[PDB]
C-alpha cells in the first residue's frame, strides 16, 4: 500500500503464505477450522522469526571471526513493548506480510494487537535501553544487552471507582516466540557465606548458590542484516537445593525462594527502597553477566587487553556492583595485583546518571551488604580508603570534602553511596541532557568534578525513529519520504530538508491530513476498547508519563479546572474545544501519586457530565499507559505537556516522541526541552515558567504558597472548590492531603508557575484557531527533530566513551 | 538393519535428513559447528514429532464426526518414561531415522540417551496407566488420559555411603518437545468457601480460585495411524490473586502458593498420608477433568445419554472425588433431581483397586474435607445415608454391618473411607489379578460383594509388548519375527506358535545368543556409567521394584548371605556363579526401606571384596531404578525375583516384563504369578513358599520367628552376623532395627519362607548348569506370555466395563 513499508513481491508473498500454513499445522497443531485469532498471531510471529535466524547466526559468527571490541549494556530494565511489527519494519517485510495475510483472509493489524508488551521497565530509563539496543544494531556495533527475565513486568493498571488497582502482568502466559532458552550457558551465582583469609589471599566460602539461565532475544538492525542479542537471566535452584515425606515435599517447594529473584520487576521509580530482594536482583544480573563477558573474552590470559576488547555501560547505579565484582574476579580468582585490576576496571566501566532527586539515589545499608555480599563490602571499603587517600593528597586539610566524597555515609545506619562508587570506578560519567550534565558538575557531583574533570561528559538522550516514526506513524513517514526519500530513517538529520517545504501548500495540507487521520483512528480506539466518546475536531492536549509530583500533573489539573470555571462564568463565549488526556502509572506505594490519579478522574466526572460545557471540554484518564499505548496516542496528539519544575526532569524522552510526530510542545526550560527549543527556535515552542536560576532564588528566599493563593483570585477559587468537596460531593474532605501539600509542603512549586502556564495556554489556543499557521510551526518542529535520534546519541557514546566507530554498511543477507 | 524396525526408503531418509537440518537451523538456532549432542536430540525429536501432527489432528476430527463413546482414564500418575523411541516404533520410523542420522554422522542410540524420563509415577500403578494408554490407542478406542503435569516427578536417587539420597527431578529444565500447551482451554477450580442454602438449592460461595491450564501429549497407536491424547493439568494463579511496594511485591510472590498444587509428585507408595496439598491435587485433577468432559459432551441438555457417551475409569481411589463432584455439577449446577443424577453417576464411573494393605488405603479426615471442600462433604454424607438405608433394608437388624459398610468411620478422628465411596458410586469394581479379585470378595470388601455381587470383576494386569519387547529387546523381537511373522506385536497370543520350536536347534541357539548379547551390553553399561565390573557368564539374578517390606528384598538378602557363608565354609567347591542385582527407590519417609538399601550395599561391600569369593558372587545395587533403566536391565536378566508374601502383591507387572524377555521366574503363588505359572505350566516355573491359606493358618496360630531361628542353624548364623556387626565393623549395631523387626514384629513372615526359598534357589542353579535345558524352559515361558499383553486387558475393560468394541483397523495416513 505505502512505499516505506517495502516491496510485496510475488515470490515473497507466496513463500510467506506457505510458511504461515506450515507453522499453523506443525508448530501450533491446529487447522483453519479450530484456529483462534491468537493462533494466527503465533503462526505469523513464527513465520517472521524464521527470517531473523540466518542473519542472527551469521552476525554472531561475524563477531567471532572479526573480534571487535564488544559493548555490554547492563540494565535492570528493558522496556521493549511489542516485537512483531518492529521486526517486520527492520527486515522490510511489512507490506509482504500484509499482502500474505490479506490473501489468507486475515487482518494483520488485528493480529498485531494480540501480542503482549514486554513491559520489563518502569518508564524513561527502561525505554532508553530499548531505543539504544535498536540504534546499536542499526550502527553495526557488536553490542549485547544484559538484564533479568522478569516473569512479571510492570503491573497492568485498572481504574476502579477512579482509583488505580494493580494486577499481575503475566506476559509469558501464552509463551514468548521471540526468546530462545540457552540452558547450556547456565552459570552459578553466589550469595551469603563468609570471607576466609589464606596465605594466597581471600576466599569466599560457605555460599548459597542460585543458577542463572540465559534467554536470548534477537535485536534486528534497520535493513542492514545485523542481528544483535539481548540476553536476559532467569533464576533457577540447583537440584540438591535444600536436599521424611513432609520434609522432602517442603524442600522441593522451597525452591521457589531461590527462583523468586527473577519473579517480578520493582515498580518504584520515585523512591529508593533498600529491600533485600532488589539487592539480590542487582547482584544476580552483575555476577552472571561478568562471568559471561570473561568467558567470551578468553575464547578470543592477558588482562591488560581487557579494556581494549570490553566496554561495560552501567544504566544508572542499579548494576553498580559490577565494579567490585570485576575487582573480586580479577584479584581473588585471577590473582592480579590490586593496582592493575583497578586500572582494568576503571578503563572498562562507564556510568550514566538519570536523576538529581536525592530520594531516588541508591544508598545501601552496610548491614545488608555485610550479610549478603561480605567480600564485596570488604572490596568497597578498600576502594574507599584508596580513593579518599587521593582526595586528601589533592586537597590537603579539607576534612569536610573527605566526608562529603566518601563512599561510606555515616549516621544512624551506615550506608554505601552507589553513585560515589560508580564515579570512583568509571572512566566516564555522563548526564542525559546538557542542562542535567551541567547541574551534576555544579551541585551533587561538584567535589568529584573538581578532582577528576575529564571524567564528566554529556550525552543528550534520543529515541529510535524506527519505532517512534515509521512503525507508529506510517502516514507521516510516507509523506516525508515522498519529498525527501527514505534515507532519513537511519539519518534523521535529513529532516532539515523539510524546511524548504514550510510554504508548500501541498505539504501543509498533507501534514494536517495525516494528523486528522491519526486523531480519528485514536478517537475510534477509545470508543471500541473503552466506550468513551470524544470530539475529533478538538485540540488533543496530552500528558502521558509516570505519575510524579515533580512532573506536575497537578499543574495540568489546575489549568483544566481554570478552563472549566471560565466556561461556567461565561457560557456563551467561544473557546477552542479541547480533549485533555492524562495517563500514566503510579508506583504502588506512592500515596500522593495515587491521589493525583483520583483527582484527574474526579475532575472528569464533573466536567464530562456538565451540559453547559457540551463538547467544548473533555477530561480523560488514559488507562494502562505502556509502550503499545504510546504508539497509538503520540501520533494523535496536538499539544505535548512537558511541564516539570525546572531542574528536576533530567532529560525526558516522551518529549522527543511528540516532537517527531507533529505535536507542538508546552514546556518549562527543563531537561532536553532546552535543546529541543534551541533546535526548533524559541518562537516555535511554547515556553513558560521559572528557569533553574529562578527556582534557586525562590529557595534562598523561602517558598510561600500562601502568597500566590492570596494574590490570584482564580487560584483561590480552585483551592476552595477542592477543599469544600466540589469534586467529591459524597466525601467532602477526600482531597485534603493534596490541598495541604500544595499550601504547606510543595517541593515543586506548582503555584509559582501557575499564572505563566495559564497565559501560555491561551497563546496555544490562539494559534490553534489558525490551522495553516499551526501546521507551519509543526513542520518547523518535525524538520528540526533530527538531533534527537538515538542513532546520534549512540554514535557519541561509541566515539567519546566506548572507543569504537559505528558502521552503516550492510552484512551479506 | 533388522526387519521389525521397518523400511529405510530413499525418499524417507532424504526427507528426514532435510527436516532434521531445518529444525537445527530454525528451531534450535544452531549450526553444526556449535551444536551440542543435546541440540541433535532435540532436532531429531522435532523431526519425529512432525510426523505425529497430521495423524493427531485427523484422529481428533474423526472422533468429532463419528461421536463414539469416550473413555476417560483418571490417574494421579502416568509413568511414561522416554517418548522418542516409542514414537519411532509406533510410526515404523526407527530404521529410517537410524539411517538418516547415520548419514549425518550421528549415533541415534547416543541421542536417545539424552531424553529425560517423564517420571510422573511411583511404580506399578503409574506404569499401568502408561501401558493402558498405549493399548487403548492401538485398539482404536476414543480414549483420553487425564492427570497432573508435575514440575518435579519421582526423585532421582543417589547412593552416598550406601544410603539413599533424594534429589529433585527437574525433568522440564531443557523443555519438553512432546507437549503442547492449550491455554485456550484453561478452566477454574474452586477451593474452601462455604455452602449457602437458597430456595433453589445449595450454592458454593466465597471460594478461592486456581486456574487449570492443560498440556496435551500425543499417544500413538501401533502402526494404525491413531493418535490419542494425554491431557495433564498445570496450576496457575488468577491475575488478581492477592490483588504499598512491599505489599504489591509479596502479593505477586504469593502466587507460588496456588501454583504449588502441580509442583511435585508425592513419592509415598507405602503409607497413606492425609496431607492437605495431596487432597488439593486430587480435587484439582477431578474438577478440571469433569468440566472438560461435560464441555465435550455438550458440544456433541439430555443427561440420560451421558453414560452412553462417557466412561470414567478411576485408577485407585486417588481420583474418587469424581463421584461427589459429578453429583455436585448435576444437582447444583444442572438442576437434576438427586435420584437421576445418582443413576447417571453410577453408570458412568468404575473403580480399580490396587492393594489390600490397610495402611495404603485413603481415609481422609472429615475436618480436612470440611474446610477445603464443604459442599463435597455434604454430598458424601447424603450418599452415605442413602446407601446405609439400602443396607438396612437388605440385612435388617444387622447393626455391625451398618458400621462396617459406612463411608464415615468413627473414632478419635472421623474419616471418610474413599474405597467405600468408590464401590457405592461405581457400576464396576475390579481387582488386578485373579487371586487379588478373589481376596477382595472374601475379605476387605466382603460386605459389599454380598449386597451387590454383580459389581465385582477381575481384570488381570498386562504390559504393552511395544515398549516391553520391540523397543527394549529388538534382537529377541527379530528372531521371533523370523519364524512367525510380525503380527504377534499387536496380537501377543500368537507367541504360542513358538511351542513348535522348543526342540528346534537353530532357535534354541538364537534365543541363547540374544540373551548373551543383552548381558554383554548391560555389563558394558555398568562399567561406562557406574565404573562397576561384572562377569557376563554368571547367572543374572535380578530383583527390581520399589523397596517395600511386603516385596521382601530382605528374603533375597538372606539368600545372598547364605551363598556367601557356604562359599566361605567350602571355598574349593564349585558353585554356579551369580551376579545378584537389586534396585529400586524407597519412599523418603519409610525408615525400614532406607535401612534395607543400606543393608544391600553393606553386603556388597563385604562380598565384592573377598578374595576367596573371586568372581563367583557379586552383589550390586542398581541406582536410580526407573523406566529407562528397566528397559536395559530386564532384557539382560536370567532370573526374575518375585518373592512377595502370598496375598500381598495385588498383581505385579515387572513379573510379566521378565517373562516376555526370556528370564525364568522364582516366585511365590501371589498376584499374577499364579496365572503366569498356570499359562506356562508349574514345571516351567520356580514356585516356592506359603500359599495364601498357609499364611492364614500361621496367623491364627500366631507367627513366632524365634522358632525358625532356633531350628535353622544357617539362619541363626546370618542373624548373629547382622547383630554382631559383621556387615558394619565401624558401627556394630547399625542393623539392630532390622534384626529386631525380623525377630519380633515381621508382618511379612520372612523366616517362614526361608528354607523353601534356599531349596528352590538350588534347583535354579542346577538347571542353569545345563544351558540347553535352561533355554528350552525359557522358550516355554516366552511362548505362553501372550495373556499378559495389556491389549488383552484393555479389550476386557472395553467389553465388560466400558461397553465399547475395540478395533484393529487403520485410519487413513
Ligand atoms: O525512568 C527513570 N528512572 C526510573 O525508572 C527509576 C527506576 C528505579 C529507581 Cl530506584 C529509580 C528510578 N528515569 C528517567 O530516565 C530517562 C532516561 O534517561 C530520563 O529521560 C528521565 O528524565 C528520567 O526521569
Ligand atoms: O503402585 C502401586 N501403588 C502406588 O504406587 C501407590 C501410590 C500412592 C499411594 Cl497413597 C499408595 C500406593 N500399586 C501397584 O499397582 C500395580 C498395578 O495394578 C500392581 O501390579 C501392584 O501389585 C501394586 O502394588
Amino acid at each position: 500500500q505505502i512505499s516505506v513499508r517495502g516491496l510485496a513481491g510475488v515470490e515473497n508473498v507466496t513463500e510467506l503464505k506457505k510458511n504461515f500454513n506450515r507453522h499453523l499445522h506443525f508448530t501450533l497443531v491446529k487447522d483453519r477450522n479450530v484456529a483462534t485469532p491468537r493462533d494466527y498471531y503465533f503462526a505469523l510471529a513464527h513465520t517472521v522469526r524464521d527470517h531473523l535466524v540466518g542473519r542472527w547466526i551469521r552476525t554472531q559468527q561475524h563477531y567471532y571471526e572479526k573480534d571487535p571490541k564488544r559493548i555490554y549494556y547492563l540494565s535492570l530494565e528493558f522496556y521493549m513493548g511489542r516485537t512483531l511489527q518492529n521486526t517486520m519494519v527492520n527486515l522490510a517485510l511489512e507490506n509482504a506480510c500484509d499482502e500474505a495475510t490479506y490473501q489468507l483472509g486475515l487482518d494483520m493489524e488485528e493480529l498485531e494487537e494480540i501480542e503482549e508488551d514486554a513491559g520489563l521497565g518502569n518508564g524513561g530509563l527502561g525505554r532508553l535501553a530499548a531505543c539504544f539496543l535498536d540504534s546499536m544494531a542499526t550502527l553495526g556495533l557488536a553490542a549485547y544487552g544484559y538484564g533479568i527475565r522478569y516473569e512479571f513486568g510492570i503491573f497492568n493498571q485498572k481504574i476502579c471507582g477512579g482509583w488505580q488497582m494493580e494486577e499481575a502482568d503475566d506476559w509469558l502466559r501464552y509463551g514468548n516466540p521471540w526468546e530462545k532458552a540457552r540452558p547450556e550457558f547456565t552459570l552459578p551465582v553466589h550469595f551469603y557465606g563468609r570471607v576466609e583469609h589464606t596465605s594466597q589471599g581471600a576466599k569466599w566460602v560457605d555460599t548459597q548458590v542460585v543458577l542463572a539461565m540465559p534467554y536470548d532475544t534477537p535485536v534486528p538492525g534497520y535493513r542492514n542484516n545485523v542481528v544483535n542479542t539481548m540476553r536476559l537471566w532467569s533464576a533457577k535452584a540447583p537440584n540438591d537445593f535444600n536436599l521424611n515425606v513432609g520434609g522432602y515435599i517442603q524442600a522441593v517447594l522451597d525452591r521457589n525462594l531461590a527462583e523468586n529473584i527473577s519473579r517480578v520487576l520493582y515498580p518504584n521509580d520515585n523512591f529508593f527502597e533498600g529491600k533485600e530482594l532488589r539487592l539480590k536482583q542487582e547482584y544476580f544480573v552483575v555476577a552472571a553477566t561478568l562471568q559471561d563477558i570473561i568467558r567470551r573474552f578468553k575464547s578470543s590470559t592477558n588482562f591488560d587487553a581487557f579494556p581494549d576488547k570490553v566496554a561495560i555501560q552501567l544504566n544508572d547505579t542499579h548494576p553498580s556492583l559490577a565494579i567490585p565484582e570485576l575487582m573480586r574476579v580479577l584479584v581473588d580468582l585471577e590473582r592480579l595485583d590490586w593496582d592493575k585490576a583497578w586500572e582494568v576496571t576503571v578503563k572498562t566501566c562507564a556510568y550514566t546518571n538519570h536523576t538529581v532527586l536525592p530520594e531516588a539515589l541508591e544508598r545501601w545499608p552496610v548491614h545488608l551488604l555485610e550479610t549478603l555480599l561480605p567480600r564485596h563490602l570488604q572490596i568497597i571499603y578498600e576502594i574507599n580508603q584508596r580513593f579518599l587517600n587521593r582526595v586528601a593528597a589533592a586537597f590537603p586539610g579539607d576534612v569536610d570534602r573527605l566526608r562529603r566524597m566518601s563512599l561510606v555515609e555515616e549516621g544512624a545506619v551506615k550506608r554505601i553511596n552507589m553513585a560515589h562508587l560508580c564515579i570512583a570506578g568509571s572512566h566516564a560519567v555522563n548526564g542525559v541532557a546538557r542542562i542535567h550534565s551541567e547541574i551534576l558538575k555544579k551541585t551533587i557531583f561538584k567535589d568529584f568534578y573538581e578532582l577528576e574533570p575529564h571524567k564528566f561528559q554529556n550525552k543528550t538522550n534520543g529515541i529510535t525513529p524506527r519505532r517512534w516514526l515509521v512503525l507508529c506513524n506510517p502516514g507521516l513517514a510516507e509523506i516525508i519520504a515522498e519529498r525527501i526519500g527514505e534515507e532519513y530513517i537511519s539519518d534523521l538529520d535529513q529532516l532539515r530538508k523539510l524546511l524548504s517545504y514550510v510554504d508548500d501548500e501541498a505539504f501543509i495540507r498533507d501534514v494536517a491530513k495525516v494528523k486528522q487521520e491519526n486523531k480519528l483512528k485514536f478517537a475510534a480506539y477509545l470508543e471500541r476498547e473503552y466506550k468513551v466518546h470524544i470530539n475529533p475536531n478538538s485540540l488533543f492536549d496530552v500528558q502521558v508519563k509516570r505519575i510524579h509530583e515533580y512532573k506536575r500533573q497537578l499543574l495540568n489539573c489546575l489549568h483544566v479546572i481554570t478552563l472549566y470555571n471560565r466556561i461556567k462564568k461565561e457560557p456563551n463565549k467561544f473557546v477552542v474545544p479541547r480533549t485533555v488526556m492524562i495517563g500514566g502509572k503510579a508506583a504502588p506505594g506512592y500515596h500522593m501519586a495515587k491521589m493525583i490519579i483520583k483527582l484527574i478522574t474526579a475532575i472528569g466526572d464533573v466536567v464530562n457530565h456538565d451540559p453547559v460545557v457540551g463538547d467544548r471540554l473533555r477530561v480523560i484518564f488514559l488507562e494502562n499507559y505502556r509502550v503499545s499505548l504510546a504508539e497509538k496516542v503520540i501520533p494523535a496528539a496536538d499539544l505535548s505537556e512537558q511541564i516539570s519544575t525546572a531542574g528536576t526532569e533530567a532529560s525526558g524522552t516522551g518529549n522527543m516522541k511528540f516532537m517527531l510526530n507533529g505535536a507542538l510542545t508546552i514546556g518549562t526550560m527543563d531537561g532536553a526541552n532546552v535543546e529541543m527549543a534551541e533546535e526548533a527556535g524559541e518562537e516555535n515552542f511554547f515556553i513558560f515558567g521559572m528557569r533553574v536560576e529562578d527556582v534557586d532564588r525562590l529557595d534562598q528566599r523561602g517558598y510561600n504558597a500562601q502568597e500566590y493563593y492570596d494574590r490570584i483570585p482564580e487560584l483561590r477559587q480552585i483551592i476552595e472548590q477542592l477543599s469544600s468537596g466540589f469534586f467529591s460531593p459524597k466525601q467532602p474532605d477526600l482531597f485534603k492531603d493534596i490541598v495541604n501539600m500544595l499550601m504547606h509542603h510543595d517541593r515543586f512549586k506548582v503555584f509559582a508557575d501557575y499564572e505563566e502556564y495559564v497565559k501560555c495556554q491561551e497563546r496555544v489556543s490562539a494559534l490553534y484557531k489558525n490551522p495553516r499557521e499551526w501546521t507551519r510551526m509543526v513542520i518547523r518542529n518535525i524538520a528540526t527533530s533530527g538531533k534527537f535520534s538515538s542513532d546520534r546519541t549512540i554514535a557519541q557514546y561509541a566515539r567519546e566513551i566506548w572507543g569504537v566507530e559505528p558502521s552503516r554498511q550492510r552484512l551479506p543477507a
